[PDB]
């Protein structure tokens, strides 16, 4: 252990000890022009502090809004997370036609 710091990878965020060791890491990916989409998203559960998740989550969004970049997640997980956050659900694309959920 270190410093929960923020690190930036190739396209990506995570914090941790090592690269390998990671305790949150979080990729995304430019599949357009300006829509980021995040597919891959693993936490250690063996950690205490998940709320390390919601940090990372909200570096990318932040980041999003300032480059008026579009977020997708085909993550199970970030996605779960922008529907819970409806803060985020302004560069998410979570305003599709249904809302809510059902
Ligand atoms: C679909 C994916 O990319 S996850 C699977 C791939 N990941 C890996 O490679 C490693 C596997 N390990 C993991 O990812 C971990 O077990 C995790 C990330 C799934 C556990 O999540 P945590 O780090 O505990 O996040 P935690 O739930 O505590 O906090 C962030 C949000 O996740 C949300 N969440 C919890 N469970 C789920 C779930 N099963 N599915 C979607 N979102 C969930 C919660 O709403 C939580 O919000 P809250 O803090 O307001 O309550």
């Amino acid at each position: 252990m270190s410093n929960l710091e923020i690190k930036q990878g190739e396209n990506k965020f995570y914090i941790g000890d090592d690269e390998n060791n990671a305790l949150a890491e979080i990729t995304y990916r430019f599949v357009d022009n300006n829509e980021i989409n995040i597919d891959h998203t693993g936490v250690s559960d063996e950690l205490g502090g998940q709320g390390v998740g919601k940090k990372l989550l909200k570096a990318v969004v932040e980041h999003a809004r300032e480059n008026n970049l579009k977020i997708i997640a085909s993550c199970s997980f970030a996605k779960h997370m922008l529907e819970k956050e409806d803060s985020y659900q302004d560069v998410y694309l979570g305003l599709e036609h249904h809302h809510h959920h059902h």
